[PDB]
């Protein structure tokens, strides 16, 4: 069914990926420093600052995007910017990309651990990470775009 492949993100993918977040909450979950409306320029700025920007493809469509927020050779990487096409939610795209990013963290960065953090309102992300073997380690206070306090739940998982 949902055959998925991956490759590094390319300039040609920017518009498509920038179309993924459907509301301010979704943008905040994936890219908390971004400002709504999202734009190719904001996506390109993240890609420049980060590593490992990767897309997931199915039936000739880019359906997902992720990168590393943090990377420390021999130590850990932290997942960032997970976005999924609105017509492909709940089909395994985020799960698939997390596995790809785990492999890349192991292979390229010799990471022993992957970190995933999710904002408290992002139930789906918390639950998916839990399904994939991530455990919560800490909770940090953050603020949303309206200045309201939110909880960032910081999870991790050993790699192999
Ligand atoms: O789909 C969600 N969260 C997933 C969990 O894997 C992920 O955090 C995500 C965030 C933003 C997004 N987007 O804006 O396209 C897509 C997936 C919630 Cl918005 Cl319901
Ligand atoms: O700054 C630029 N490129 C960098 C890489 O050198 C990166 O691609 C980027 C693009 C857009 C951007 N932005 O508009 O915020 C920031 C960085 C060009 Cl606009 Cl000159």
């Amino acid at each position: 069914h949902m055959q998925l492949s991956h490759r590094p993100a390319e300039t040609g993918d920017l518009e498509t990926v920038a179309g993924f977040p459907q509301d301010r909450d979704e943008l905040f979950y994936a890219y908390p420093k971004a400002i709504w409306p999202f734009s190719v320029a904001q996506l390109a700025a993240a890609i420049a600052e980060r590593r490992g920007s990767t897309v997931a493809v199915h039936d000739g469509q880019v359906l997902g995007f992720a990168n590393f927020y943090q990377w420390q050779h021999g130590d850990f990487c932290a997942l960032g910017n997970m976005m999924v096409a609105p017509a492909a939610r709940g089909l395994g795209v985020a799960r698939y990309l997390i596995g790809v990013m785990e492999n890349l963290a192991r292979e390229q960065y010799k990471a022993r651990l992957m970190k995933i953090s999710a904002f408290n309102a992002n139930a789906a992300g918390l639950l998916l990470a839990t399904q994939l073997g991530y455990q919560p380690r800490a909770i940090a206070e953050r603020h949303d775009p309206d200045g309201r306090r939110v909880a960032l739940i910081q999870m991790d998982k050993p790699l192999e």
